[PDB]
């Protein structure tokens, strides 16, 4: 958990990028009363939990989403007071403290319900939790998955008001940023046919994440869980090119290098040899390994110095990288992992391809020891 | 950054096996002067800087070792009065800092000296640096690579012992950890070539990592960066079991169900829709995901609850998995991810073979969300 500020290695936020993309979403919302509560889940998606937050709050946001009870209560602790969902599963025996921090809770099960009341009888001067019901519509994750336990649940919290308010319904889908919609309907179909048997709704019924409230806008609840267009990335990598306004990306990663030598043809590079060097090669050292969060898997990827691509050679190692440099660079001169050098730019996407994954696993891999550097907005 | 106190998913760390594998090397190097620098780069490899270093300390180190001057001064903040010795660069416009704190610093070029010295004449009072002189002698990382500027940059610390103290020289070994010792034998024979020309040899002399120590301990000099082994991993992998001491492993993964469904055939688990199931399949729920450093490509792999083979069925979310259980388990059963269940076992190493990747960088890519629970010492 120690920050290396005296390091060149950073990542940039452009608090700007994301107080546009918010406002973008505003604007595409407007004719309706749908609101956005940003998702901030595992560290603001790498970004930074509380200066997130704070951003999104002057664009315009009316509540969050994170994924742990502890992310709201640290929500709470920096003086937030919007509302705040916790979108994984609390344990019953943690809704004293959900209660006290006003802190909404998703609930899937009747039993959670069971097990939380036989908790709240025993507690003097409890004040009632905000629940929201999941309901699993086809994502198999967490939640109802049929209307008779959906409906004893909401019988349930109606025989209870002095421990439940019920404040919300949701679902999410799983394949809302694919090219293909047909399970996306179907999905949409069962949530909408399953939320049918509610009497009455709760104040905030919800299913968007960003590619639904992208791509399938007319099937938008009241709340936009808002969570990787906010950071200014495509929700579908590139499965779906074209966007109804414009992304702009927020992060970028710059280091700078720590140790410039020129070597003699054969020059074994890194752990294990695995590299060698040709005659009067450039090697370049950057601060900079797996344990960041630049893993073994980024070899034979490229960075860019002064424009030009240089390829990391052998194997990356826990706090330190070698590049090939086409020429000498100065000790000192800037690396850039993300973002524009010359004319030229490394996005998160054509990393998360060379590394066979997506980019939010990329930028929310990326270690604390990584200071977060921010422009603050205009 | 925000830890996840309140989700039952936690590292558990046994201060007690590390306290054994150092104990077990200073037995191995009974007889000759040597001591023990313990490694603890990378939040000490994911297991905790400070309690590692507690108990590191308690176990007869003489010294540390890290990568970073941050995490040399939260080592003094820690009120640790020990040498310790940034392994990697520390940029020359950091001299002040790693001065006023007694922490020693790699070097690799006379070019570094001449800044350092340049900065160092306009400070009042300065103290002088403790420095290490690094030899590249093959892994073509970091440091000296000929005879002339080694003397060089021996004699500028000689014209300047207001700024420098020449404390140690070292070198580090690409292959220690292969069965085939050749290159090995190369880089070994080129650093005590280089070392030969000092005028006088610097207190520390060091050339050893974990692997070192284990399989070529003839080859050790006065100190033993000690690192992997401390924490009860295999240098090697698989590669070397023939160990001269037994290694006990330090960490494990836990977690808990936090859902449980049986699901039709057909159901379709996870984002994309990846994984279908077959008629009354049991589902688990768990509160592990990539932004935890459980990353996408374990999917497929196992976790053992109640001594049983689960595997992880789908795509691995942010925050959450879904496993396949044998029959239904009540939520809050535990979940193993590292360690024992029953009569079975998972290892770090077995879990980074199937990820492709070596244990190092599973450790420590296992994010700050999840608390660490240490034994404490007997």
């Amino acid at each position: 958990m120690t920050v290396g500020y005296l390091r060149p290695t950073r990542i940039l936020v452009d608090q700007n990028a994301i107080y546009e993309n918010i406002q973008n979403e505003l604007k595409h919302l407007e004719g309706t009363d749908t609101v956005i509560f940003p998702v901030l889940k595992a560290n603001a998606y790498g970004h930074g939990l509380i200066p997130v937050a704070e951003v999104a709050q002057a664009a315009g946001a009316s509540g969050f989403c994170v994924a742990l009870l502890d992310e709201a209560l640290a929500l709470r602790q920096a003086n937030f007071t919007e509302p705040i969902l916790v979108l994984g599963i609390t344990q019953p025996s943690e809704i004293e403290l959900a209660a006290a921090n006003q802190i909404s809770l998703t609930v899937g099960s009747l039993e959670w319900l069971q097990e939380a009341a036989e908790i709240a009888q025993r507690v003097p001067y409890f004040h009632p939790l905000h629940i929201h019901l999941g309901i699993d519509s086809g994502m198999g994750r967490i939640g109802f998955r049929d209307e008779a336990e959906l409906l004893a649940a909401d019988a349930f919290m109606k025989a209870h008001p002095e421990y439940f308010d019920f404040e919300g319904v949701f679902t999410h889908f799983a394949t809302a940023d694919d090219p293909d919609d047909t399970y996306f309907k179907e999905q949409s179909a069962r949530f909408n046919q399953l939320v049918a048997v509610l009497p009455k709704k709760p104040r905030f019924v919800h299913v968007s994440n960003s590619a639904t409230s992208l791509w399938h806008a007319a099937c938008n609840g009241n709340v936009i869980r808002m969570g990787i267009s906010l950071y200014g990335l495509n929700p579908s990598g590139a499965a779906i090119p074209d966007l109804p306004y414009p992304l702009k990306p927020a992060l970028g990663i710059e280091s700078e290098l720590v140790f410039v030598k020129q070597v003699a043809a054969g020059s074994k590079i890194g752990y294990g040899a695995t590299y060698e060097a040709s005659e009067g090669e450039w090697i370049g050292t950057i601060p900079m390994g797996y344990a960041d969060g630049w893993l073994r898997r980024m070899s034979g990827s490229t960075v860019l110095v002064d424009g030009q691509r240089c390829e990391i050679v052998g194997r990356i190692c826990m706090d330190q990288m070698m590049i090939r440099l086409p020429k000498r660079y100065p000790v000192g001169t800037k690396v850039v992992f993300v973002g524009k050098s010359g004319d030229d730019e490394i996005t998160l996407q054509e990393l998360a391809e060379y590394a066979d994954t997506i980019h939010y696993e990329i930028i929310c891999d990326l270690s604390d020891r990584i200071p977060r550097v921010y422009t603050g907005l205009n």
